[PDB]
């Protein structure tokens, strides 16, 4: 499923990630945009070290999701990686969340420091409600 803009928003907001371990919606929203597009059926293969990352929030299976076929795989979700490519984005938040109670927060998403640090992010959010 492909997201439009302020149904994800809305819909992170009731999930619970509004100000999750002081990040705003809309730098979930940044990150959410650049990393998969509001995809989540996205994958991308890293072929250097054969991890892929998965779903709206492209998270990796080397150490969050389990895939059974990455080398070094810690899963600390607790969850398959196919969870992450379910249209129903809830396991996909759980795991989100997970990611950034690590001390690294949001910025262990490479596309959060290339496109959303330090910059303006309110744009994501405006005219959605929430």
């Amino acid at each position: 499923k492909v997201f439009e803009r302020c149904e994800l928003a809305r819909t992170l907001k009731r999930l619970g990630m509004d100000g999750y371990r002081g990040i705003s919606l809309a730098n979930w929203m940044c990150l959410a945009k650049w990393a998969s597009g509001y995809n989540t059926r996205a994958t991308n293969y890293n072929a250097g070290d054969r991890s892929t990352d998965y779903g709206i929030f492209q998270i990796n299976s080397r150490y969050w999701c389990n895939d059974g076929k990455t080398p070094g795989a810690v899963n600390a979700c607790h969850l398959s990686c196919s969870a992450l490519l379910q249209d129903n984005i809830a396991d996909a938040v759980a795991c989100a969340k997970r990611v950034v109670r690590d001390p690294q927060g949001i910025r262990a998403w490479v596309a959060w420091r290339n496109r959303c640090q330090n910059r303006d992010v309110r744009q994501y959010v405006q005219g959605c409600g929430v």
